[PDB]
């Protein structure tokens, strides 16, 4: 028993982290096979970030201008190309530590592990959720650009995120591994705001199931509700509308606990309307939305 | 900016995880050099755990009874010995993936990363604190025994914890890497209770400094206090007494923010007496005590 914000073991990703330098800018790159992926803003200076013309900026750059360092050895760059907001540097050596990998674009509300890096070196790993407004509430500093987000399925690493920027609000924005930003963000030092962020309802429900599984049952009540009545309350509290697909995905947790999804919705409804009354659930005084139903099942069943 | 419960990158520890089987029991082992460390309760059956005589039980065991598997290859056991509550299995092959390592006994209130494992395979990594009552509030299931806790200093892994058992209260107990339990716990299926757990005051203060550093300043007030007045409040709220050493250790954070330690204590005093009034700090509705002043400095400075 016990329930933690658990990240995937990061070893397979650490073996791919490299340092990429261009001019005076240093950030992190992801070395998979003979290709190094990093944010294209590596070619900019502090002046260029105001309104960069990346095609024009990249044109003033040659393979020899990009310095890729893996640990303490230099990689030879034989090709360079821009794909959306990422630079793909072709190196003459394939990464001997390349794990089985896929590039995937996650959906808002899905979770992933982040290996925060500085100078191609990993410093920490944490679990994140892609917010409905496509931002991530991560922990990043200057130099963290190129740090990646991922999921692991037995031996396969699914890369889903590359860190690019911190918005003035403190939240983080980035791209998938093809360089397409999650959300409306652009890689430019201009004031950009994320939309209204909502709470991932299906994830809060999954976490309420984890709480029941772990002995915390105080919030369970003698009431029930309908999808329509529940969603009226969800809209008032800026919670994502619950669909029948969300109910379907909660099926394994509903079967494990013997608590119907709509009965759990009625508990959530009363938690929303009445608050926690100074009590906690799984050690938290607020409703946690950063565990998907898959994460709860995985953590509570022991999927290695 | 941003602040997360960040764990160390776990790669160096994954390369040491092995499966150890004895009779019908399977748990995790830690393979460093030519030695495999695992809980000694691997030699017990469900009947033996009631009141085991480990010396007598180990006597009925030979090197060939302990099956050590690293990935998919079998390790040859040439020696076996019990050191307190751990078995040390001497294998004929030194782990090629052995990182630079130390065995350390952490102090209550200190933090560490846990790589939860099942069948010698890692499934997740999370950050924990050794509670003042020597328990850890981890996330463990049956099969997790032998999972280790550690800290990393550049290239050196300091192993501090090995998981042994879950108490009936749901909290977790284990040993250092010499087999000495943290706390009064014994490796026996008998009702054992942990002491009263207090809040790690110095860690809550360090987290209040992280909150100031990250823009969350609502809780800062026009008041101050003394060590004596503050500790009167700390005792009423089951908070560890704050000593001048704790104030000294908070020095870097005090210097970074320009907020004197006793001024931060006065903010904590009012948070304790008045609650959060429905507000949050760093995304939490309660006072977080699982970040030491070192963790806050590391996370907020980017130590890789
Ligand atoms: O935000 C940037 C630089 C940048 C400016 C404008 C656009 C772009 Cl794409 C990049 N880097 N960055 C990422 N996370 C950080 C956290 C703290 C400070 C800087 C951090
Ligand atoms: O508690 C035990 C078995 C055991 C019984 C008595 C004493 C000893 Cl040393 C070990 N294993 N264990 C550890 N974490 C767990 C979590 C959920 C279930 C079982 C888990």
């Amino acid at each position: 028993s016990g329930f933690r914000k658990m990240a995937f073991p990061s070893g397979k990703v650490e073996g791919c982290m490299v340092q990429v330098t261009c001019g005076t800018t240093t950030l992190n790159g992801l070395w998979l096979d003979d290709v190094v992926y990093c944010p294209r803003h590596v070619i900019c200076t502090s002046e260029d970030m105001l309104n960069p013309n990346y095609e024009d900026l990249l044109i003033r750059k040659s393979n020899h201008n990009f310095l890729v360092q893996a640990g303490n050895v230099q990689l030879r760059v034989i090709g360079h190309s821009m794909q959306n907001c990422v630079l793909k540097l072709k190196v003459d050596t394939a990464n001997p530590k390349t794990p089985k990998y896929k590039f995937v674009r996650i959906q808002p509300g899905q979770t992933f592990s982040v290996l925060a890096c500085y100078n191609g070196s990993p410093s920490g790993v944490y679990q994140c959720a892609m917010r409905p407004n496509f931002t991530i509430k991560g922990s990043f500093l200057n130099g963290s650009c190129g740090s990646v987000g991922f999921n692991i399925d037995y031996d396969c690493v699914s890369f889903c995120y590359m860190h690019h920027m911190e918005l003035p609000t403190g939240v983080h924005a980035g791209t998938d591994l093809e360089g397409n930003f999650y959300g409306p963000f652009v890689d430019r030092q201009t004031a950009q705001a994320a939309g209204t962020d909502t709470t991932i309802t299906v994830n809060v429900l999954a976490w309420l199931y984890a709480a029941v599984i772990n002995g915390d049952r105080w919030f369970l009540n003698r009431f029930t509700t309908t999808l329509n009545d529940f969603n009226l309350v969800a809209m008032k509290y800026n919670y994502e509308p619950l669909t029948q697909d969300h109910v379907d995905i909660l099926g394994p947790l509903s079967a494990q606990t013997g608590i119907a999804v709509l009965d759990m919705c009625a508990s959530l409804k009363e938690l929303l309307q009445n608050g926690m009354n100074g009590r906690t659930i799984l050690g938290s005084a607020l409703l946690e939305d950063e565990f998907t139903p898959f994460d709860v099942v995985r953590q509570c069943s022991g999927v290695t």
